[PDB]
C-alpha cells in the first residue's frame, strides 16, 4: 500500500538478471504512467504509457542524457486499463530490458546507456495506486 511518486532504490546499481516487479492499479481516468531508471540526472530507460495521444493509447520509451531525449520507441499494444490492476515486470538482460505486463511479453528496449551499474534508482509515478515494488536477482 505505497506512495506515488515512489523511488525504488536499486542499491547494487542494475546488472543483468535483475528482475523488477511492480503491482498496482490504474486510477479511473488515467492519463499517464512513468517508470524511470535513473542514472543521476539522466534517465537510462523511460517507460511511459500514454492514455490520450490524439485519442489513442501508446507506450513511449526513450533515454534522456544531459537533458536531451533520444529517438522515441513506441508500442501500441496497450495492456493497461483505467481502474484495473496490473503487474509489470522489467527484466534486465545484457543487451536490453524486456518488459512483461500481466505475464504477456510487451516490448524489449535495447540499452543505450550501457554503464548499467550506475543506474541506482527506479522512479514510479503517474495515475496509479501502487501495491508493491521490488527487485530480485534471478
Ligand atoms: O513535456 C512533456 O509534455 C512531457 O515530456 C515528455 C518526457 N517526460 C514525460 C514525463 C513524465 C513525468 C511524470 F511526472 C509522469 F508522471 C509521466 F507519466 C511522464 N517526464 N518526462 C518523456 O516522455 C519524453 C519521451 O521521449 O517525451 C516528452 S519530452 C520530448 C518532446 C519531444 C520529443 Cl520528440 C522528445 Cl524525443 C521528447
Ligand atoms: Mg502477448
Amino acid at each position: 500500500p505505497l506512495t506515488v511518486p515512489y523511488d525504488l532504490p536499486l542499491p547494487g546499481g542494475v546488472m543483468p538478471r535483475m528482475l523488477i516487479t511492480i503491482m498496482g492499479t490504474v486510477k479511473p481516468n488515467a492519463n499517464r504512467i512513468v517508470l524511470d531508471f535513473r542514472r543521476g540526472n539522466d534517465v537510462a530507460f523511460h517507460f511511459n504509457p500514454r492514455f490520450n495521444e490524439n485519442n489513442r493509447r501508446v507506450i513511449v520509451c526513450n533515454t534522456k542524457q544531459d537533458n536531451n531525449w533520444g529517438k522515441e520507441e513506441r508500442q501500441s499494444a496497450f495492456p493497461f486499463e483505467s481502474g484495473k490492476p496490473f503487474k509489470i515486470q522489467v527484466l534486465v538482460e545484457a543487451d536490453h530490458f524486456k518488459v512483461a505486463v500481466n505475464d504477456a511479453h510487451l516490448l524489449q528496449y535495447n540499452h543505450r546507456m550501457k554503464n548499467l551499474r550506475e543506474i541506482s534508482q527506479l522512479g514510479i509515478s503517474g495515475d496509479i495506486t501502487l501495491t508493491s515494488a521490488n527487485h530480485a536477482m534471478i
